[PDB]
């Protein structure tokens, strides 16, 4: 049995990247080579991706932003092989949000025509911890993003009530999630008519 690969590291290098290094006793030139694998800490039935290395480095890429991975090698030799090394953990960086926030409603304020209550739920990629959100609507759904009215939303509340609409008139709604990294997209506008 061959022995098993040790102080196996993770260096963060971006939202997708994750650098794994490791040592090799049985070093002191030859046909050996490494398998690298991880999956993701949660859901813990995830099944292990891998990869070979002919170094004492890999550069794990293609991984979803703000997500704990583990990662263990191994060494072959032939015939020979050894069993995973011991477990190195990392966490790839965020990203800004690459999806809408999601289900967005507008319903009218019981007893208060003039006030609206927005309804969303959090992006499915929000790649990172939602800093905010901000609402913009319009009575014209072609302006321009400037021409909006802007309604800001501080943390990860999932409603905002806005005030002093005017009556019977046809409003557009549309609105974007923010992280510490910055803003992601726009939701499709929801279009609602005060009574
Ligand atoms: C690694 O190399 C071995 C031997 O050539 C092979 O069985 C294995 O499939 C390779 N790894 C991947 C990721 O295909």
């Amino acid at each position: 049995p061959m022995m098993p690969p040790v102080g196996v590291q993770a260096s963060i290098l971006s939202h997708d990247t994750i650098r794994i290094t490791w040592a090799d006793n049985s070093l002191p030139t030859d046909s050996r080579y490494y398998t690298v694998r991880w999956k993701t800490n949660i859901p813990a039935n995830t099944k292990y991706k891998n990869a070979n290395a002919t170094t004492l480095s890999y550069l794990v890429t293609g991984l979803k932003p703000n997500t704990l991975y583990e990662f263990s090698v191994m060494v072959t030799k032939g015939r020979r092989s050894s069993t995973w090394s011991m477990t190195a953990h990392g966490a790839t960086f965020e990203l800004v949000p690459t999806s809408p926030p999601k289900d967005v409603t507008v319903v009218s304020k019981e007893g208060k025509p003039r006030t609206i209550i927005v309804n969303w739920q959090p992006p499915s990629e929000a790649n990172g911890k939602i800093t905010g959100y901000i609402i913009y609507y319009s009575t014209d759904v072609n302006a321009e993003i400037h021409d909006w009215v802007i309604e800001p939303v501080v943390g990860n509340r999932l409603t905002h009530q806005i005030q002093e609409l005017t009556l019977d008139t046809p409003y557009y709604f549309k609105i974007q999630a923010r992280n510490s990294k910055g803003m992601g997209p726009m939701s499709e506008a929801v279009q609602f008519r005060t009574p």
